[PDB]
């Protein structure tokens, strides 16, 4: 029987991704709890573009422990409403939480795990997530950590409005899209992860820039100037410019001082330049930094 936004009793806000306000609801007729999240549609030119369309009916075929459930979808004037089930809970608003201690190492093995389950199985299935951020990786009580706000709206240009908030997108976007590559792969969504896992760790972003420019100038100045010799390419890429400063890369027991030679190889995978060279996500599941893994739950006292 079809679902109607008259169904849902409006709980809470939790949230507001790059989609407007996200709201906790409860379904009238069965009393689950979900989350609801708006869409306004954009009848301004006639449509959406027909590879967008395609690129929504690929996430909607996903289905997978480690990305969040879309349970259903309800139109209504000009609007579309995503019921998802009900998470509440983030990465970034755990790790604010976490701040004094941090996260414990055996549930940063865990996420990065499951982060990385989720990633290899949209990459298998040609969806890309775009833009990974501690905001985006739902938790539950349980465990589980699950891929959400994917980047497909600003990607193919969707007919809806985004970031109703603001922006911070940028620390975690590789360099190959800073430096303009005409065509990126699934290496950008490792790139991503590599950033954040480097976070949890030291509890602090890694490269947090204020500008394209100011973000590649803090990958630089970390992970030293790329030349052709580690990047094979990289002097042609459209926005590379020969006056760029030239910094020498720095010691990892210095940018993730916890971290030992399992933590700082799978690290060093993940932020490899080349991302032709860059681990992939299924490879990354099989890293010796994986051995003990195990699912703890979270400390949540919300
Ligand atoms: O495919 S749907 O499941 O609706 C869908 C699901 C999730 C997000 C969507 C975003 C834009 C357009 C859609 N489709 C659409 C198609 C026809 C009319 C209005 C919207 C989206
Ligand atoms: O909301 S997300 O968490 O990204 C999401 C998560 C899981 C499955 C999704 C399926 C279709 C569209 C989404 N979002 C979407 C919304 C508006 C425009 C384009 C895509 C899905």
């Amino acid at each position: 029987s079809p679902e109607f936004m008259e169904n849902f009793q409006k709980v809470e806000k939790i949230g507001e991704g790059t989609y407007g306000v996200v709201y906790k609801a409860r379904n009238k007729l069965t009393g689950e709890v979900v989350a609801l999240k708006k869409i306004r549609l954009d009848t301004e030119t006639e449509g959406v573009p027909s590879t967008a369309i395609r690129e929504i009916s690929l996430l909607k075929e996903l289905n997978h422990p480690n990305i969040v459930k879309l349970l259903d979808v309800i139109h209504t004037e000009n609007k579309l409403y995503l019921v998802f089930e009900f998470l509440h809970q983030d990465l970034k608003k755990f790790m604010d939480a976490s701040a004094l201690t941090g996260i414990p190492l055996p549930l940063i093995k865990s996420y990065l795990f499951q982060l990385l389950q989720g990633l290899a199985f949209c990459h298998s299935h040609r969806v890309l997530h775009r833009d990974l951020k501690p905001q985006n990786l739902l938790i539950n009580t349980e465990g589980a950590i699950k891929l959400a706000d994917f980047g497909l709206a600003r990607a193919f240009g969707v007919p809806v409005r985004t970031y109703t908030h603001e922006v911070v997108t940028l620390w975690y976007r590789a360099p190959e899209i800073l430096l303009g590559c005409k065509y990126y792969s699934t290496a950008v969504d490792i790139w991503s992860l590599g950033c954040i896992f480097a976070e949890m760790v030291t509890r602090r972003a890694l490269f947090p820039g204020d500008s394209e420019i100011d973000q590649l100038f803090r990958i630089f100045r970390t992970l030293g100037t790329p030349d052709e010799v580690v990047w094979p390419g990289v002097t042609s890429m459209p926005d590379y410019k020969p006056s760029f400063p030239k910094w020498a890369r720095q010691d990892f027991s210095k940018v993730v001082p916890p971290l030992d030679e399992d933590g700082r190889s799978l690290l060093s995978q993940m932020l490899h330049y080349d991302p032709n060279k860059r681990i992939s996500a299924k490879a990354a599941l099989a890293h010796p930094f994986f051995q003990d893994v195990t699912k703890p739950v979270p400390h949540l006292r919300l």
